[PDB]
């Protein structure tokens, strides 16, 4: 308790330490070169390891942030790269500490990293593990400024694990590439819902995000006591409050002592958090996170009783509403692990919103008895979207499938960019890969949480260069009105039809020798075009100008010559398609 790093080291381990204190710097001073961090940690853990054998030595007595701040204050050329970062160093802590935070840029001004051959990588790993691994893990670090320190330790060691495995296998390719592909797509999704989970609590206030953090809580821990969720609620909401503010120190801590409280009071949370219990200290708080839900209490009374037929609903409601409410929402939430969170959200919402009325009414009982039949519209509605949806990926596949969203989306916002559309219709296509695989209780959850980032990111491009006021419209509503809103855009009759561009129309025979994915990319980005072009075509229309491009492909990559094919029965193609079409 006398020395604070010789703490986090023994608790830590050696490497865990040397890895974790790495990141930490390069998420500060993400322009310093690979070398000079590396002089940094050595240094730091070199001190450490001095504290660790005796508590007494100098400053070993210092705080961490104290001793984080001094460090980076020697760096002499903090004024001549970070300018005003540098004056930082003129105050005092927390001032300066506060001061660094100020200045921790994200979306800095790097170049994006390039996967190098499979060959390359896996001999520089052969030849030189450790450099290997720290080199990436400064790249990866210095750009992503804000993801939490040690979920980026859990990804580099599953980086790890990839190229142990992969390299000594007799196709790597074939091993490494798509766990590459899945790792990168887990850690920028990662990334996507901690920016978005920061940004909910600005835009929309405490009040929202604890309602949110309820639902989620009262899902997944469905044994508990509405007191012991309460108190978690608040506890969750302080610890995003301080992580969002980027100070990792202060995060890792409060994260620290959550996962430690749930742990000595597992039997009275969930039956389930056994496996994480036991973990160590840098694995608890994100095993936590991830934990499955708990089965119900089996012997479970009607809401009704508590929420349409008491007698004291608005008495109880008057007394204390954020916590009926609340209640009401526990109560709700721990019977339908299969809800999304944002549905239950809207439902509380609703009851709200009766109980607002009816309990200023003359015979209030007699107002809001009939309130769970407005809840059942509510629900139906993505239930409906989501059957629908995963029937017809499932008669398609992902990349027809891929083709009929594109369609609905063009033709719902055709003002968006043509490679917009693309990446997001692909990207969707992606969340019906994973979720329709599931069985009904569990899909709702699963399309909300990867609906959400594909939302948000889409909301973030359109405030940069906006096209639509739909569009802002959506964007700009509350959190839980934000996919109802798309999903009842209309399609645009107001929209002018594209210019026909013949060059957009014309296909060089490259488009044989390109990768499946491109191959899919050139496809699809024409298909916009194509809808751009003519609105008002029909699915049927529109099938048989997709059945003849097929075909008028499959024509000119396999047969003698291909050059002339490509530009011959291109232009009957392109003829005999615009009559069709008027
Ligand atoms: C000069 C001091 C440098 C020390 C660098 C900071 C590294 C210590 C932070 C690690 C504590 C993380 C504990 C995990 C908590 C959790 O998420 O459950
Ligand atoms: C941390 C160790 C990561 C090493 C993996 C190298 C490949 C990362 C490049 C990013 C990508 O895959 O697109
Ligand atoms: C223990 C107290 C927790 C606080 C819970 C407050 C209950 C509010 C429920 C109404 C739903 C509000 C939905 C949040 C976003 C929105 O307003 O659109
Ligand atoms: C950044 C703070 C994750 C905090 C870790 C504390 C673990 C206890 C909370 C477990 C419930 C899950 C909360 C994450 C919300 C979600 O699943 O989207
Ligand atoms: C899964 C299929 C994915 C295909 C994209 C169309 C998604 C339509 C279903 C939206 C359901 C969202 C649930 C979250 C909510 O309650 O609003
Ligand atoms: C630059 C921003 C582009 C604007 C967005 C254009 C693409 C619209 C995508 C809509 C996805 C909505 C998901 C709801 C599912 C549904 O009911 O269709
Ligand atoms: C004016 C009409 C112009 C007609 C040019 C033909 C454009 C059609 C491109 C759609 C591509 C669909 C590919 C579907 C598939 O992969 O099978």
């Amino acid at each position: 308790h006398k020395s604070e790093v010789a703490h986090r080291f023994k608790d830590l381990g050696e490497e865990n330490f040397k890895a974790l204190v790495l990141i930490a710097f390069a998420q500060y001073l993400q322009q310093c070169p690979f070398e000079d961090h590396v002089k940094l940690v050595n240094e730091v853990t070199e001190f450490a390891k001095t504290c660790v054998a005796d508590e007494s030595a100098e400053n070993c007595d210092k705080s961490l942030h104290t001793l984080f701040g001094d460090k980076l204050c020697t760096v002499a050329t903090l004024r001549e790269t970070y300018g005003e970062m540098a004056d930082c160093c003129a105050k005092q802590e927390p001032e300066r500490n506060e001061c660094f935070l100020q200045h921790k840029d994200d979306n800095p001004n790097l170049p994006r990293l390039v996967r190098p051959e499979v060959d390359v990588m896996c001999t520089a790993f052969h030849d030189n593990e450790e450099t290997f691994l720290k080199k990436y893990l400064y790249e990866i670090a210095r750009r992503h400024p804000y993801f939490y320190a040690p979920e980026l330790l859990f990804f580099a060691k599953r980086y790890k694990a990839a190229f142990t495995e992969c390299c000594q296998a007799a196709d790597k390719a074939a091993c490494l590439l798509p766990k590459l592909d899945e790792l990168r797509d887990e850690g920028k999704a990662s990334s996507a819902k901690q920016r978005l989970k920061c940004a909910s609590l600005q835009k929309f206030g405490e009040r929202a995000f604890k309602a949110w953090a309820v639902a989620r809580l009262s899902q997944r821990f469905p044994k508990a006591e509405f007191a012991e969720v309460s108190k978690l609620v608040t506890d969750l909401t302080k610890v995003h409050t301080e992580c969002c503010h980027g100070d990792l120190l202060e995060c890792a801590d409060d994260r620290a002592d959550l996962a430690k409280y749930i742990c000595e009071n597992q039997d009275s949370i969930s039956s389930k958090l056994k496996e994480c219990c036991e973990k160590p200290l840098l694995e608890k708080s994100h095993c936590i996170a991830e934990v499955e839900n708990d089965e119900m209490p089996a012997d479970l009374p009607s809401l009704a009783a508590d929420f349409v037929e008491s007698k004291d609903v608005c008495k109880n409601y008057a007394e204390a509403k954020d916590v009926f409410l609340g209640m009401f929402l526990y109560e709700y939430a721990r019977r339908h692990p299969d809800y999304s969170v944002v549905l239950l959200l809207r439902l509380a919402k609703t009851y709200e919103t009766t109980l607002e009325k009816c309990c200023a009414a003359a015979d209030p009982h007699e107002c809001y008895a009939k309130v769970f039949d407005e809840f059942k519209p509510l629900v139906e509605e993505p239930q409906n979207l989501i059957k629908q949806n995963c029937e017809l990926f499932e008669q398609l596949g992902e990349y027809k499938f891929q083709n009929a969203l594109l369609v609905r989306y063009t033709k719902k916002v055709p003002q968006v960019s043509t490679p917009t559309l693309v990446e997001v219709s692909r990207n969707l296509g992606k969340v019906g890969s994973k979720c329709c695989k599931h069985p009904e209780a569990k899909r709702m959850p699963c399309a909300e949480d990867y609906l959400s980032v594909v939302l948000n990111q889409l909301c973030v491009l359109h405030e940069k260069t906006p096209v639509s006021d739909r569009v802002t419209k959506c964007c700009t509503e509350s959190l839980v009105n934000r996919r109802p809103c798309f999903s009842a855009l209309e399609v645009d009759e107001t929209y002018v039809p594209k210019e026909f561009n013949a060059e957009t129309f014309t296909f060089h025979a490259d488009i044989c020798t390109l990768s499946e994915k491109e191959r899919q990319i050139k496809k699809q980005t024409a298909l916009v075009e194509l809808v751009k072009h003519k609105p008002k075509a029909t699915k049927e229309q529109l099938k048989a100008v997709m059945d003849d491009f097929a075909a008028f492909v499959e024509k000119c990559c396999k047969a003698d010559d291909k050059e002339t094919c490509f530009a011959e029965e291109g232009k009957k193609l392109v003829a005999a398609s615009q009559a069709a079409l008027g």
